[PDB]
């Protein structure tokens, strides 16, 4: 989730699915 994304801020438009796609640890 975007929201606890682990990494620098993702997506343009809080665009979980596309920062899962590739956010998981
Ligand atoms: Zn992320």
């Amino acid at each position: 989730a975007v929201s606890a994304c682990a990494l620098s801020k993702c997506a343009a438009a809080a665009n979980v699915a596309a920062h899962m796609t590739h956010c998981a640890k």
